[PDB]
């Protein structure tokens, strides 16, 4: 089997991407944030504290003839941005782009933090990291991908995120029309539960490539590109007037600037992030200070190849017995 679904930016900045997901019988369609940096499929629901729901579409398990309470199971997650959610668990039928999993753990939120409430466009998350990170207790649950894997034509999914445009998540096949040139595959460590890999270096604009190993994670659920302070300083030094602002929370730059591109290495291959992808717009409405899309990972504890990086590539998440990651230009 295979599945193919369109993923759509939630706003004009590509702050996140939502993908429609069918849950239950009859189907209830919710727009979920597919997150290769976590491993829980959780939704706003009829059980979510009413004051914490503000415009989201909710899952109502009592209206699904295939829903079953997973008795005694609870979940609780905290994300790198400080947001969180928790609740109880149902199993139900879940379909993405025509690919159906029966008995999927659907984690129903009783509580969500303010950032979730305030984002009316995201109805929940669909985790695509390794199932070892799943938070359900006392019986850990599998991701949608892990449940689907054996039925897939090939044990893979691909992320093809758009810049200020829709893109695609495919399951079970590699669309050879969706990228240019060849796909370069690189080793993955699953030791921390992430799609963790090592970039071979970087370049800023038309500058020379610096060969240096940068360990980090491919994370579709993180907006920006978080890299070591040395790398990030080298980038922003090429933008007149750019500076790190502790009050704003990262590098800002004059909105009048033209940003240079940023290249990252994948083995001997190179992925080029155009300068425009690194512009996250005014820090507040009407400001002439703009927020940068490349930020320091110092104090995160890990480097993150988030959407800024991934949307410059066609990305293969290869879930074979020994997982790997592939990157192609597009």
């Amino acid at each position: 089997s295979t599945g193919s679904a369109t993923t759509t930016p939630i706003d004009s900045l590509d702050d996140a991407y939502i993908t429609p997901v069918q849950i239950g019988t009859p189907a209830q369609t919710l727009n979920l944030d597919f997150d290769t940096g976590s491993s829980d499929l959780w939704v706003f629901s009829s059980e979510t504290t009413a004051s914490e729901v503000d415009g989201q579409t909710i899952y109502t398990p009592s209206k699904s003839t295939t829903a079953k309470l997973l008795s005694g199971a609870t979940w609780s997650i905290s994300y790198g941005d400080g947001s969180s959610s928790s609740g109880d668990v149902y199993t139900d039928t879940v379909s993405v782009g025509g690919l159906t999993v029966t008995g999927q753990a659907v984690e129903s939120a009783k509580k969500v933090s303010s950032s979730f409430t305030e984002d009316s466009t995201i109805d929940g998350l669909l985790g695509l990291a390794f199932s070892t990170l799943n938070t359900v207790s006392p019986t850990q649950q599998k991701t949608f991908f892990d449940n689907a894997k054996a039925s897939l034509d090939s044990p893979v999914f691909t992320a093809d995120l758009g810049y200020h445009a829709p893109g695609t998540y495919n399951f079970g096949f590699i669309d050879t029309t969706a990228y240019t040139g060849s796909i370069t595959y690189t080793a993955v460590s699953t030791k921390q539960g992430f799609w963790e890999w090592t970039s071979t270096g970087y370049a800023v604009g038309s500058g020379t490539f610096k060969s240096t190993s940068i360990d980090g994670i491919a994370d579709t659920g993180t907006t920006l590109l978080y890299l070591p302070a040395t790398v990030v300083s080298a980038y922003w030094a090429q933008v007149s007037g750019a500076k790190s602002s502790s009050s704003v929370g990262g590098y800002v730059f004059p909105c009048s600037a033209t940003l240079p591109s940023f290249t990252f290495g994948v083995g001997s291959a190179r992925i080029v992030i155009p300068g425009d992808y690194i512009d996250f717009g005014p820090i507040s409405t009407g400001s002439s200070s703009c927020f940068g899309g490349i930020q320091s990972s110092a104090g995160i504890g890990i480097n993150i190849f988030g959407d800024v990086a991934l949307k410059a590539a066609f990305v293969v998440f290869n879930g074979a017995t020994t997982p790997t990651l592939g990157f192609a230009s597009k």
